[PDB]
C-alpha cells in the first residue's frame, strides 16, 4: 500500500523498519512480538500456532470449532 505509511496495529507506533527488531507481517499489516496475542485473552501467540476465523486472530482452544451440536451456543 504504497499510498501512506503506518504503524503496529496494536499500539499505532511506527515499527522501526528492518533496524533488527522483532515484528510480524500479516496481511501486509504490522505487529510487535509483545503484541501478537490471542484476541480472547492475550495469550502471545509468538510460538504457538494461532488460528483465523471472521478475519480475527485467536488461540487454538478458544478457536476450537467442535462441530458439537446445531442448537445448544444460541438463545434456547
Ligand atoms: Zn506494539
Ligand atoms: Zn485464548
Amino acid at each position: 500500500g504504497s499510498s501512506g505509511s503506518s504503524g503496529c496495529v496494536a499500539c499505532s507506533k511506527p515499527i522501526s523498519g528492518l533496524t533488527g527488531a522483532k515484528f510480524i507481517c500479516f496481511q501486509d499489516s504490522q505487529w510487535h512480538s509483545e503484541c501478537f496475542n490471542c484476541g480472547k485473552c492475550s495469550v502471545s501467540l509468538v510460538g504457538k500456532g494461532f488460528l483465523t476465523q471472521n478475519k480475527e486472530i485467536f488461540c487454538q482452544k478458544c478457536g476450537s470449532g467442535m462441530d458439537t451440536d446445531i442448537s445448544g451456543p444460541s438463545s434456547g
